[PDB]
This record gives C-alpha cells, sequence and structure tokens, in this order.
C-alpha cells in the first residue's frame, strides 16, 4: 500500500487522497491526504452534515477541517466557511448522516461553482463524496453520490457509504 492506503503511487507531483463518506448515522467519515487524515474520528473533527478540507491546492496544506451540522446549523456558517476561497483552494467533502436539509440554493450554486454536478440535486440522508476546487473549469473528475432510496439503500434509512480515491495535481507557484 501507498499513500492513503491506495494501490498505486500518485507521481508527477501530484497529492494523494482517499474520502470515505458516513455509514448511517453511527460510522463517522474520514478524508485522507498524502497518509496524513485531515479528518477522521481519531482526530474528533468529524460530525454529522458535510465534513469540509479546505487545502492549498500548491502545496497541500490544510487551510482548515469542520464538520457543518445540515439539520439544525445556520447554513449561512457554511456558506462563509466555502465561499471566500482563494484561486486553487481545494475543498475535498465528505457527507455523514444528512448532508442536504439545511442547504439552499445559494450553497447547490456555489458546491457547482467548485465543480459538483450532484450538488444541486442533493437530498435528505443521500450519500456524497466531492472534491472541487476554487476556479475549476469543467465538473470535478472526483465525485460519487448515491440517493437515499429505500429500493437499494444498505441500511434501513440511510444509503452505503462511498469511497473514492484519487491522484489531484499540484499547482504551480506561478502566479
Ligand atoms: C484547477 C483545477 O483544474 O482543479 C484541480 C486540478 C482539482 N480537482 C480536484 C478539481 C481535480
Amino acid at each position: 500500500k501507498y499513500k492513503c492506503g491506495l494501490p498505486q503511487p500518485c507521481p508527477e507531483e501530484h497529492l494523494s487522497f482517499r474520502i470515505v463518506s458516513g455509514a448511517a448515522n453511527v460510522i463517522g467519515p474520514k478524508i485522507c491526504l498524502e497518509d496524513k487524515m485531515l479528518m477522521s474520528s481519531v482526530k474528533d473533527n468529524v460530525g454529522r452534515g458535510l465534513n469540509i478540507a479546505l487545502v492549498n491546492g500548491v502545496s497541500g496544506e490544510l487551510l482548515e477541517a469542520r464538520a457543518f451540522d445540515m439539520w439544525a446549523g445556520d447554513v449561512n456558517d457554511l456558506l462563509k466557511f466555502i465561499r471566500p476561497l482563494h484561486e486553487g483552494t481545494l475543498v475535498f467533502v465528505a457527507s455523514y448522516d444528512d448532508p442536504a436539509t439545511k442547504m439552499n440554493e445559494e450553497t447547490r450554486k456555489l458546491f457547482s461553482e467548485l465543480g459538483s454536478r450532484n450538488a444541486k440535486d442533493l437530498a435528505f440522508r443521500d450519500s456524497w463524496v466531492f472534491v472541487g476546487a476554487k476556479g475549476v473549469q469543467n465538473k470535478s473528475p472526483f465525485e460519487q453520490h448515491m440517493k437515499n432510496s429505500k429500493h437499494t439503500n444498505k441500511y434501513e434509512g440511510w444509503p452505503e457509504a462511498l469511497e473514492m480515491e484519487g491522484c489531484i495535481p499540484r499547482r504551480s507557484i506561478a502566479g
């Protein structure tokens, strides 16, 4: 195993990452970058809702990681966290339990501008993992979504946890 437990390394200056979303309302998510856990139950920084790590796209430094309660939290807290990002900031997102109840149109639009295809349709108890970036042009290649649906839900009441891994190119110091 290589960085973050991937089966292959990420060469050419790329950042290795792995995200696992939550399982129902009992197993928290985790976000790994370059073999370091940005968010996990061991770091004790995850919670129900959206678990978001903001990362410098040049250095890979963690700027901040926070969980946002999407059931009872004020969505303006989430919005203040994700709106004023510098160009190239990477945005790692893992849902836990319910990512959607407090999401509003402004939040869906901002995630879309960060590269999300699934934010526009996110609904109660969906599973979602996503890596976006401030200034991305096309949609992100790192996004998975599972709808909360009784026919397919792994759990009584919730969809399965998602696992996503990959290699992210570094931004240059140019500019
Ligand atoms: C700038 C741009 O392009 O962005 C980056 C590459 C990141 N992701 C995550 C989206 C992949």
